[PDB]
């Protein structure tokens, strides 16, 4: 009789299924499972902002908090010391008080099964390392009952570029022919050695579907005032809306089965939508939708598609000093007279001396810190017109965001 | 009837210290916790420094005196900006509660630091047509000793940069004399906080000009020059450590401060060196060096430094995970490869909207590799770049610290 192993079912008996290392963290659906999500979407937000930072604001901006988070927990899987404990706390793993890192993987694998179990969200993970190499048979076990990840051998020795070729295509395949091109060009290499990739696709029906006959061409408006012709999608109805505080619009439109919404995010027409961005928390997101109701409504929004693309290890590394640094983002408020916050460094320097000789040495430093204060140009566009906005594909009992970015151009 | 208020006296209690806002992260075991985080950002700083230069140009600062100014400058900072600033200077890795409370180690250290001659001393220059808030003032001023000079910012910055300019080069002797460039400071400015440290001791075994001899010294770059080499033998704190670094310890008159010099083997890189570098490692070397009577033999030379903060501190994001030296995965490959990293990690998205529904999709891909090289020219034995550490020993406190790549 044979009966095969389902960590959504239950864990193995005797397969050994401990990492290597261990990190012993600080501090209506299942406790683990939400409070994960709720990890998962800090960094989401915690990444969106910092991602879109480092952008330009009439630049579209899309991505898969989850599929990152999913991709280096696999990671994480062999990682031990700092490497772990980095790791633990950059991706929120950490926020789940009292809990050691091995469980992370678990109830990461109870909330996939979940998700993955109307509309069209499949997921795939797979490992690709070199046939001349002898893998840790725990790690490839894990791997593979927990993400489903089995190790494909690929010569990267010999034949690098032919097995980029290859990992690209089995992503082509898992997104649909959406994603051909995920590893570029001299990336892998004769000494690159495991490849960890995960896939996720997802393909609904709006559960109001939209009626091509009122569709119409109209004028965006960009963030650098710039216009351009989109075709904007028209229809009235029942939907979940809400108009928060200074203004800011928040719209959700579900797919067939409900458990799946697209949630739009429009700021009032006289802020920007760098406003809405930096005060995007998880709670703030949570507040949002919790105070959502039903209600008739003309729903106006253009028809597009964007891709778009960015290394991690640069992202990842570049977050340090950040809103200090800033004149929006510094929070001064400590220093002038009142709550003054437009306070910001402009720029910080340092000089340092060092002599030695035979009597003994001499070492001189200085730091000097200049704040100034200054403001944001106005808003090129003010009068009501279709702006940028917000956008997330959030999936409502897991609590979790699948997708999310920044529409900024519908164009062309 | 009146006793001044003094924090180096006092207990947490006595000194009432409220600040803007607060930050709750996750017994002089205080001031020792404080220091380890200054010298774990030390090192990562340091790293970080010596990754955007070329290895033949020299590296020096304070570590110590930037700590200072940011915190200083932290007193008045709020959400995200305090969060931040926290976390970059290891602040929050002090086993405590409340982000006010590290301004009150902060004092307890400098209160041991600066009672050879080791000073500091900071200031405030903000603009005279603005109020400044009064406890802000106040803590600034009882915490790091930095009272408020008003200047005239907003109608005379190229005179006012002189100005500050000269206080820093009187707090350090006429060492730092240009530490604010031109266009730095101008009608919008509106507060500058400075940090200065001084210091100056003799050796306890001091050399003899008479053995210093010219000899060549072989740079980063292969080429060689010449430089002043200074000659002594007497006991000496050393200790050839794993895969062949040598670490020795020169004090000065007084035992509490010394200087400690790192140079790695023949065939290793310093580079690689200062990439491996690591508070703990920097620790274990330090911890037990055998006193032993040996040949020191050491150029004399000076370095001036400097360079803007706010590019370095910017990114200052990195996670071991990506370094070929600090990542640690032994659990991927059998036997425990330690020399597995992230050579680069790629994410890629597509969406669609239309009037049938929406269509996403995604990858990442995280690809590991090992065997890295790093660049080595210098692998025979020769005076060659070091590394330069000026420590306060009872305080485990790293003062100065730096790259000597050119001696000539
Ligand atoms: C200067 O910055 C100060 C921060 O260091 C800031 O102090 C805060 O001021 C408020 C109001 O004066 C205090 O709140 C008081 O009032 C509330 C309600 O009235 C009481 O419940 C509180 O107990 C308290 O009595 C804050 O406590 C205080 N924060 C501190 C110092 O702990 C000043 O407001 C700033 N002043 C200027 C000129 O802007
Ligand atoms: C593959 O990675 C494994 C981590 O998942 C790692 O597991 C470790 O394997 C060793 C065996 O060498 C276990 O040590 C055992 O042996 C002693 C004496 O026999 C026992 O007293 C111990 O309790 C233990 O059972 C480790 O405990 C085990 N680590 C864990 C926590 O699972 C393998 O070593 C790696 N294998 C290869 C090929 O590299
Ligand atoms: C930044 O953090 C401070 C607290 O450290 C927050 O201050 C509170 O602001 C609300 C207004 O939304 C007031 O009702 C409270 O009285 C404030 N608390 C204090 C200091 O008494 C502030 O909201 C935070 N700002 C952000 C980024 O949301
Ligand atoms: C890394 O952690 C392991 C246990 O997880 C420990 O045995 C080892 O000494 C650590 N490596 C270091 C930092 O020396
Ligand atoms: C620096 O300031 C002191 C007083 O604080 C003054 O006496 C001294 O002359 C100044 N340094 C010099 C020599 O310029």
């Amino acid at each position: 009789h044979g009966s095969p192993v389902d960590i959504c079912t239950a864990k193995p008996r005797d397969i050994p299924m401990n990492p290597m290392c261990i990190y012993r963290s600080p501090e209506a659906t299942n406790r683990r499972v939400w409070e994960l999500s709720k990890a998962n979407s800090r960094f989401a937000t915690t990444f969106y902002q910092h991602l879109a930072d480092s952008k330009n604001d009439n630049d579209n901006i899309f991505l898969s908090p989850l599929s990152i988070s999913t991709a280096f927990a696999m990671t994480k899987l062999g990682a031990c010391n700092d490497t772990l404990q980095q790791l633990m706390e950059v991706f929120k793993f950490d926020t789940i008080s009292e809990k050691t890192s091995d469980q992370i993987h678990f109830f990461f694998a109870k909330l996939n099964c979940r998700l993955y179990r109307s509309s069209k969200l499949v997921s795939a993970n797979r490992l690709f390392g070199d046939k001349s190499l002898t893998f840790n048979e725990t790690y490839q076990d894990i791997s593979e009952l927990v993400y489903g990840a089995k190790l494909q051998p690929l010569d990267f020795k010999e034949n690098a570029e032919q097995s980029r070729a290859a990992i690209n295509k089995w992503v082509s395949n898992k997104t649909e022919g959406r994603i051909t091109d995920v590893i570029p060009s001299e990336a892998i290499n004769e000494l690159t050695v495991l490849v960890l990739v995960n896939t996720i696709y997802f393909k609904g029906l709006w559960k109001s579907k939209f009626s091509p006959e009122n569709t119409r061409k109209e004028l965006f408006y960009k963030a650098d005032g710039e216009s351009c012709s989109a075709s904007m999608m028209y229809q009235e109805g029942k939907f979940r809306y809400r108009r928060v505080a200074e203004g800011t619009q928040v719209l959700e439109l579900p797919f067939k089965g409900d458990d799946i919404t697209m949630v739009l995010i429009l700021p009032k027409p006289e802020k920007s939508l760098a406003k809405v961005e930096k005060e995007l928390t998880p709670e703030v997101l949570q507040e949002w939708l919790d105070e959502l109701e039903e209600m008739m409504l003309v729903v106006h929004m253009p028809r597009f598609r964007i891709e778009d693309g960015f290394s991690l290890k640069e992202q990842l590394q570049d977050m340090g000093l950040v809103d200090l640094f800033s004149p929006e983002k510094s929070k001064l408020p400590g220093i002038v007279a009142e709550g003054r916050d437009d306070l910001y460094v402009s720029d910080a320097f340092h000089k340092a001396f060092l002599e030695v000789n035979e009597e003994g040495s001499e070492a001189a430093a200085s730091t000097a810190v200049v704040i100034a204060g200054r403001s944001l140009n106005p808003n090129r566009v003010t009068f009501k017109a279709n702006r940028p906005f917000l956008v997330f594909i959030r999936e409502v009992p897991l609590n979790t965001i699948i997708f999310m970015g920044r529409v900024a151009n519908p164009c062309v």
